[PDB]
């Protein structure tokens, strides 16, 4: 074995993130204006542009969620927050139209009465929210949740890396299997841990277990360019969720912050300490204010729009069916 | 699949840019002095200096077009200002001696009448300009072109990144295949569409396409150093087009700028802000002020004579036939 | 052969660092806070800890080995002193309660001196100490030593990257296995040489000589995070001993030094000039001043815990059995 | 093919440069300080230490090749100045003791003149001093001299970059084989004409055309530090010619430079602007200054001896026959 010992499953695979790969243009009569961006959040809920927001305390609270719904995509509310809150905040989203919502739960103890607070608030989806879904705990809590309330309420389960987590989820009873383990860029899981899965390989690996199934897969984290949602969505996911690039906007919680002349707000894990607030696998920092969130998705979806002109995708089903070219250090 | 999922085709190739390759010194008897530079632009047209400036704003206007011809290269008009005026300089540059000049075109309504406009100008080449060659209404522009004035004026069409898109303007009745999709050093294409392919990959692909139909292929953008040049043709290439490279010479359109005491000018891609005045995929820069073009030709002319020296290549036709070594990162 | 000359084996394999790879998620029913964290230090020696301190004279004197052994992990007191120095601090370590300590001897004349008063001094390990232990004489001392005192004193053997050089120690009589030549964050032998292996390599092809006979791997070198302890032991080896990760804390030896109003301590190899106070392999260096040892070890032990969490690892011996993905420059 | 077109040697080799591999240790009896360094520079001349200067004017005239042979080395005269300058150099360093040195000669007209002149002087080594001996008046120069003076003198050629070149040099009847284009410190050839070859690559195929008929390698460019000259050799070269690592020596041409209060010499190709005083393949630069020679060569060849002790080699011939393990950008 040419990199070492005798067993050739030891690595098992080469990774490869979005920046190991470029789309490859396809031939095309798909105008990016008239091109289709509605894409599969879940089994049944269908969005009209295929991005959703973080479920984290410098992301997404009420005024978050609202603006992506009336943008065509959807905010998933965080849990760092007393369950009475959270829940007002699922109203206030109800409050201001028929918009969908969505909101985090864990797998504690108090997780199953936060999701029953969250269903008699009206939310549309519950996503379980940890980071290695694979484990009996989080797939029992899948299940449950779909056997009690799965008819009116889709369930969404996180995050896997590999297609073995991604099978257990679907037979728990996933309605959209969501993926990355370690790339969000205030990740420090990597470094802290040195666990976690380059996003390109892992999302070809889900999607190898939940497409055959019907079960749409949510790209989750290391997202940095519109392109990268065009890459994510052609590895074969459905939806891309947002952290990093909607936490600069006047939506997300927090404040301005100035430093040397320029405008910033807060980003951080809710694995950092002062998320938190012990071994932290997030951190705490600042991204550029970008205005109007409308405005950012206007430019995300341009580019996607842009990559379904160049490879001939009419559609975000036919995106899923475009080809990448591997690019080495130079490129 | 060892990058994953069950499908090998989803990551169809490896590309390789400049950067990756270097020329093979090879068997010589030739002198960098003695040897023979010129090439075919297109089917009938035989250039004496393999080389091209690209059709944007910052770089060819009828200066450039007069000082590139002279100088036994090309210059192809910009298409960002009305068709009286690009017709007029096409004028100006036959006003100036039999010299060659190449004039862009679009796809749109009144593309069939700007060409119309050229070829009572004069024109020598129309090329036909877009991000996407392979789309039924730019096939079908090269093709209405050449059953229309084809017997007087040579047809251009690009860009492409692929074989089968090569394959198709072929196919479609070009008499040369432009190469480059996103490799632009002002390109932000691969960041805002996750779009592109390696050149020197791109190009081994056209050529392929393009070669046993006796069609030129021209290598387009990417081309920072005179090596580029060598290593372009090398990969097959006929003739290169420079953008940046030629940017910063006194015959390019625009005033000097002084920044820190040195001097430079703007340069700036025509899918910028700026060249469209939305969605770009180009930015707006400086490049350094190089002097007069036909030093810059001489130097970088140069470069591709040594190139032919060490490779044992006494006409394009042979570097074509030269072989490249992959480096690594370390190289 | 693709990289030159006709004899496949002249680059005999591909070197993987810790950079180069990530652990693997796996089905998982582990809490971090519960993983079991003990493991071999030598076929008798089990540690709470896997974690063992550099034989450095910026890292390890009586101090540093009492904090270790009762943080659960040992440390390796230095030999860059006399005899009869080195043998008082073995003692002051037993005088502090019934504290595991090992202690660097080298093959030299003296040696066999030296090791005779560690003896004698209550010493639990002798770990013979060198940058290259496939050689006649450091295998006669490791043999000799243990014939002589193995019934009462553990002894280590080191350094190795090699499959062969790992088997030969065994076949010794050594008790344990130290890997690294090279690997160090302040070695300079592979500049100064040219010699190295990489350390994730070097451990499986260590372990694949060692695993089979019952003999731990210790993994020496190039541990810049908590993370890089997961990767060492998932690649096979037992333990990991830490140099920089440790010099910084108020344990290692030398005073506080105050750079632009931030604080350091000396961090130098046992090959650099100063320490041999020629032709030095190591150099003279500062690491950020990280307060007690207990806490540091507290961040390290915790991000092993998380990977045990994440890879399914309910002891160190299954976290061995862990699956890696190797990842590209990108990532 | 995966990297483009269908023609699989278009990209004929992947070529490794010093920094893409490490030398292996193995087992070993070999003390650094009985470690034999004597070698081949050509199939008569030995030396005590395998290094010799370039023929360089900011690295070797006259005291440079006397403080060289004195260290056990040998020094090559540079040849940009006029033959009778050239020649009284050489008779200066025979007036110093029965010192080797070796002096370079062109191919041009006055190449001939030159040659014989350096052959009255009492010259050991001439070397025909090319960027390309694949090339039918190098190698009918190297023959006509060797069968010319032959006898008396050992002919050098190159510098060749293929396995070919190199096969090319030997029929022609050279005594020694240099091997180098495009790696040195200031050379831009690989930028200028795209041309290069990586240099482990290049000397594993030289030697692979060299070594059946029993002639030496000289590894000429690309060393950077004393690991780089063991990595030379066990690629399979007997010597190693210097430039960068000499040019700041007491010993070369040119006076002391202060620069931010730190001493430098100028250093620069012979491609360059100012030596050739057109288009340049080389820079002009500048190097620490390092102090004697004498000094610098000790700390060059205790690194040779210390990568000979790590790998087992008694001899030279014994270095050149080590393993690597090929490395990647993390390593
Ligand atoms: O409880 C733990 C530690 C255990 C988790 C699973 C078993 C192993 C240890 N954590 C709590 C939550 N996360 S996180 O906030 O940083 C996180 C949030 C969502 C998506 C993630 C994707 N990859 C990394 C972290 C992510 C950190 C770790
Ligand atoms: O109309 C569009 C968008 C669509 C284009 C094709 C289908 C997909 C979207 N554009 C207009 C022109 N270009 S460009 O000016 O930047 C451009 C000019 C020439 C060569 C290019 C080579 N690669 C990239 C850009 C290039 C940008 C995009
Ligand atoms: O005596 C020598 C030189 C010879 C050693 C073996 C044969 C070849 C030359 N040295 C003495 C000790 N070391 S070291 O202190 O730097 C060292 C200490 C422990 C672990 C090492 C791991 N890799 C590198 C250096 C290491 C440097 C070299
Ligand atoms: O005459 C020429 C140009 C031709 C040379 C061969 C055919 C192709 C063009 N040159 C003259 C000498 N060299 S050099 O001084 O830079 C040079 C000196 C020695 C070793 C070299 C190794 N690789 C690169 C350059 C080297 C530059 C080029
Ligand atoms: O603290 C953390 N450590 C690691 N991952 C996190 C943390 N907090 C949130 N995440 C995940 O990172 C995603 C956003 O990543 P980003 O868009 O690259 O900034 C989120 O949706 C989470 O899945
Ligand atoms: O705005 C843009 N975005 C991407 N590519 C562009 C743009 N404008 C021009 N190009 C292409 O980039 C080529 C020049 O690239 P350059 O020589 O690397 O600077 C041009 O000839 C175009 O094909
Ligand atoms: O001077 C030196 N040169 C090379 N390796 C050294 C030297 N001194 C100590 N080492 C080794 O480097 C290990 C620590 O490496 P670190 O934890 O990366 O700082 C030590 O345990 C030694 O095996
Ligand atoms: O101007 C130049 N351009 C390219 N190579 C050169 C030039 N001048 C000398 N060389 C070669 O570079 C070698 C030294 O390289 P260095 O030791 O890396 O600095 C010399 O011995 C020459 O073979």
């Amino acid at each position: 074995v040419p990199t070492g010992g005798d067993d050739p499953t030891k690595i098992a695979m080469l990774g490869l993130t979005f920046d190991d790969v470029l789309l490859l243009p396809a031939a095309s009569d798909v105008l990016p204006a008239n091109a289709d961006t509605s894409s599969q959040l879940t089994k049944k809920i269908r969005l009209k542009v295929p991005l959703v927001s973080s479920a984290m305390d410098t992301v997404t609270e009420a005024r978050m969620a609202i603006a992506m719904a009336r943008a065509g995509g959807m905010g998933v509310l965080h849990r760092n927050l007393p369950v009475a809150e959270q829940a007002a905040q699922v109203e206030t989203v109800k409050r201001s139209g028929g918009l969908l919502v969505g909101a985090a739960v864990g797998v504690g103890d108090d997780a199953w009465e936060r999701a029953m607070a969250l269903r008699d608030a009206g939310v549309d989806v519950l996503v379980v929210d940890t980071a290695h879904a694979h484990n009996r705990k989080v797939l029992d809590m899948v299940h449950r949740l779909k056997t009690t309330v799965g008819d009116e309420i889709e369930v969404v389960g996180g995050n896997v890396a590999t297609r073995a987590a991604a099978a257990a989820l679907v037979e728990a009873g996933a309605d959209a299997v969501k993926v990355g383990v370690g790339p969000g860029s205030i990740c420090t899981t990597r470094v802290v841990a040195g666990v976690g899965a380059p996003q390109i390989t892992a999302i070809l690996e889900a999607v190898a277990a939940c497409a055959p199934h019907g079960v749409p897969v949510i790209a989750d984290g290391g997202l940095q360019y519109s392109g990268d949602i065009a890459k994510a969505l052609a590895a074969g996911a459905s939806t891309a969720m947002l952290g990093s690039l909607l936490a600069g906007t006047a939506e997300s919680p927090g404040e301005l912050i100035l430093v040397n002349g320029k405008q910033f707000k807060s980003y951080r894990g809710m694995g950092s300490l002062g998320a938190m607030q012990l071994v932290p696998e997030g951190i705490e920092g600042r991204v550029p204010f970008r205005g109007p969130l409308s405005t950012v998705i206007h430019q995300l979806v341009g580019g996607l729009r842009a990559a379904m002109g160049y490879t001939g995708s009419a559609t975000i089903e036919e995106l899923q069916q475009a080809q990448f070219v591997q690019i080495t250090a130079a490129g």
